[PDB]
């Protein structure tokens, strides 16, 4: 499994070293692939802070230049392990990952769904979890759209205009993860 263990972050994982899940001190783990071994980056929090900004697809960390779109760096491929999505666990599970869904508007900027769309980030995330190849119809004002997960785009069904859609976590710094563990 590539899923960061929630129990290890909170009160503790009873499975100890035999847990099938990943045990890490953060709810995210950023890694590069060198040979046949995934290797931890050094400045995970800086990378995560860049990832969680939807208007940022480039992140220079160390000598590395990271491209989030492609999930590679220099030439090497990267990945972000994660706790489960927050819609998959009760609200008590404070270490779940909260995924925000955004669309890019006329004026070039990223607007959160719900901020007006009749779908919000929890809606879309829930559908995306229960069906990642889905197409979500929705309405905004008097206009009607379809959001294609597998394409990560929204299309106005009348004019067929397309707009990008992006899914990124909310950021938590390590100091706040430590506060949550108190
Ligand atoms: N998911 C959304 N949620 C809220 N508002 C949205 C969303 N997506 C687009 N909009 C906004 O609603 C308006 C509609 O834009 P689009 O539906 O993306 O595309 P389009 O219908 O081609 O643009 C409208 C224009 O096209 C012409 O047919 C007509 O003259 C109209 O002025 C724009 O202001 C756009 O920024
Ligand atoms: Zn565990």
């Amino acid at each position: 499994s590539e899923e960061i263990c929630l129990d290890h972050l909170c009160k503790g994982c009873p499975l100890n070293g035999s847990c099938s899940k990943v045990h890490f001190h953060l709810p995210y783990r950023w890694q590069m692939l060198i040979g046949k071994t995934w290797t931890d980056f050094e400045h995970m929090e800086t990378i995560e802070k860049g990832y969680c900004n939807p208007g940022i697809h480039l992140c220079s960390v160390g000598s590395y230049t990271i491209n989030f779109r492609v999930m590679s760096c220099d030439s090497f491929p990267i990945r972000r392990l994660s706790t489960p999505s927050s819609v998959t666990k009760p609200a008590n599970s404070v270490f779940t990952t909260k995924w925000i869904w955004y669309w890019k508007n006329e004026s070039g900027t990223w607007i959160q769904y719900g901020e007006n769309s009749n779908v919000d980030s929890s809606y879309l995330e829930s559908l995306y979890q229960s069906c990642p190849r889905g197409v979500v119809p929705f309405q905004a004002g008097s206009r009607n759209y379809e959001l294609s997960f597998q394409g990560m785009i929204q299309t106005n069904i009348a004019s067929k205009t397309q707009k990008d859609v992006i899914r990124r976590p909310t950021f938590v710094p390590q100091w706040y993860v430590q506060q949550m563990k108190r």
